[PDB]
């Protein structure tokens, strides 16, 4: 019946182990810009792969996990809730599927889904789209979704352009 | 197993300190502000002291850094701040940020631990960090404490060869 | 068949599509970096090898070539100076510099820009050049950002 | 025996860097002064830089002492500076004078290695480098960088605790 | 107690050692030709980089050490100094901070900054201005301030230039 | 020349085994076929020759 003591140290924010990528797999960070949203009405976005990744080689690698997270601008008062999902037919169906979903309330504002995707092609996403809500009116710009993801190795990236070679 | 364990309740202060990984060396500066109004955006550049300022010194690689800010304890509401590139829209750096301070949070500070890596001290020069105010506030009521690791110069341990 | 990145860089790829341009007379374009290779972490990289080619909206006659060096005053001169130029004439549009930048800071391409020279003149965006740097990886190859943010 | 040998004759700045004994610091400090007339002896006060100013800083023994002084080019005759306590005859430090720098002696410093060993910063306030003049001279025309040994502060290795 | 004896043989100019540039670390001179200058006034002038370095491959190399030498026209009487630093807001004040100066007074006319440099970028000396004062007045070209830099090697050099390869 | 797609011209054979000093004692030539204004050209030579043993370091100090 030892009786371990222990301090608790909060950490400051930004410290952390912050995650790693299992090997053979490259992050890839990107963005999407919010849409001007009604109060409550819960507006969705389409997935827009990047240009650099809108190629038709790399559509068909492997996504290994999703990590959305999202900013604000730095007056938002109300809560506001994203995730990732189907193409729904009703948007605020689609938070009642969500695995996990981001949050304004919950100290941390990420979601991470950890396993829904791995390991559906990179191409298929496209079909996919995220979903937002929120309680406060919200002008556009205000809300910027970021998402980082990682592939298999786009092993051929590497080589140049032919021409003239 | 179960097992039993009792919590620490600490003073504040009693956070143990980092150091800075070896070979390395602390430049702490204070950095004031001013104005700064309802909810609109100052945006104070940064300033390198001038024992920094020799040319010699101006190219070293940058390990950690961090910005803890202390607010005069005369402000009614919240402030938050962030260190990243001019931006034109001033309120967007919040949208790229990295990491952001806060008041209302048990604590206030920001360290980048990644983020600038290898950065020379030159281009740590055009950085500025930003401030936002849910309240409009005194001018010089909050100073952004900042200090980098910057590797040490040779600089510090010789007295200048006589002939000057 | 194709060149291979050096073993320890990866390559990047942008796009800088030029303004519009009046006969005989030419113009800078400076180079704007893609917007996640912009950050003051990533403006610090080694550069090696570097290479740009120019697709043409197929409608366009005439000669027409590009060149990469620092801004100067008579902003044609600076084909005299060039360490080589990309050209519609050749059978090969290409124009490429495997010397000239090795051993650059990403931060320094900002202080230069790159120029075109028609014969005759083409309406606006006819014109795209295409960079493709070399590089040395991020060390931003890393993982996801903290989730703390 | 007898032995040949050739001279060195050898480039401004060439003499070796002396080193401070190891666990040590330097300091280097800018000390402008004014007027000072045609014969007179004008008595500048010295001070510290803010980065000494911390109060756990001020209580450090000083080791050695050095003081060169770059004379602005556009300046006739002889000038002497030395570092001696607050004498009421301004004038009279020369004589109880340590060491003395000079002009027109080929090197401009004047190195207290003994002196003031186990000095604490504290009370190197209170001593008042002088200067002299053969010749009216315009102010802020002389420049008397000093530097002490001060043993280094643990303070430079640290980030602060987060919590301030 | 031994009473060593020992002949002092003067050298003849241009005996000497004359330095050793460290390895992997290559040379390299060039010139500054001077403004007139009238006297007692403290002329300033730009460090103007080669040509031949001022690709901007190499602005990013390391200085070494630098070594100002100053020849001068064989009949100027007066006492003539230099030396370089910052960008200087009063050109008397910059010999406030010189660590080392050059003067027609010392025997040798050489100084040699063996610090203050290294190892700063070749490319910012731009910023950096050398500066010269004198006590006659000195009619144009009359001084010539030579100044040896060494860097790392440009080891890129060697290889001639593409086309037709 | 112009007309070729690689406007270089280069030989590794003609000049093997000659001093610097011999080149003084040759010109280089051209021919438009239809005028052109001063400057508008500008040749780049690139010699290939031994370093210098100048090499070396900083002139010594005596100067």
């Amino acid at each position: 019946a030892r009786v371990q003591p222990v301090i608790v140290e909060p950490l400051a924010a930004g410290q952390g182990k912050a995650i790693k990528a299992i090997a053979g797999y490259s992050i890839s960070k990107w963005e999407a810009s919010s849409d001007a949203i009604t109060a409550k009405a819960t507006n969705a976005m389409s997935i827009t792969l990047p240009h650099e990744l809108s190629s038709e080689k790399n559509k068909e690698l492997k996504v290994g996990r999703v990590l959305l997270w999202l900013g604000l601008l730095p007056s938002v008062a109300g809560r506001i809730k994203a995730c990732v999902a189907e193409k729904q037919a009703q948007a605020e169906a689609a938070f009642q599927v969500a695995l996990a979903v981001a949050d304004s309330s919950k100290e941390v504002v990420a979601a991470m889904y950890t396993d829904a995707f791995r390991g559906a092609t990179l191409g298929d996403l496209l079909n996919l789209q995220i979903y937002l809500y929120a309680s406060e009116a919200v002008p556009a710009k205000a809300v910027v979704v970021h998402l980082e993801v990682e592939h298999v190795r786009p092993t051929f990236d590497d080589f140049f352009t032919p021409v003239y070679r």
